[PDB]
């Protein structure tokens, strides 16, 4: 009569893995060390079946980098067919390949814990 664990195979996300205060401390220290860099969490969308997983979810992006530029990097890193559909969301909102800096994105979209959370999908918003 011993407790058997279930669901070892279901990977938790970053927020599920680490507590708020422990996440908040990571951003505090990193911002002090490298203040010209933006903390980002980039994970796969839950339902997603086409696009692959990456080994890392914690990332540092220089302030000057563009949203368009970040999408190309994330797209390149996953090694996809060029026709394959790729979208990158912040707070469940799709992003256009636009000219805005990571520092402007960070100001506008940061989570209370200090990270910006992004998720990548094959599913388009509309259509
Ligand atoms: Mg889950």
């Amino acid at each position: 009569e011993e407790w058997e664990e279930l669901g070892s195979g279901i990977v938790p996300s970053f927020k599920e893995r680490r507590p708020f205060h422990e996440r908040q401390k990571d951003v505090e220290e990193i911002r002090s060390q490298q203040p010209n860099k933006v903390p980002v969490i980039i994970e796969r969308f839950d339902g997603e079946r086409s696009l692959p997983l990456m080994d890392r979810c914690k990332f540092l992006v220089p302030e000057h980098i563009t949203v368009a530029e970040l999408m190309s990097i994330v797209r390149r890193r996953l090694q996809l067919h060029p026709q394959q559909a790729f979208f990158l969301l912040v707070n469940e909102r799709s992003m256009v390949s636009n000219s805005m800096s990571m520092s402007n994105l960070y100001s506008q979209e940061r989570d209370p814990d200090g990270f910006v959370y992004m998720v990548y999908t094959s599913q388009p918003a509309f259509g």
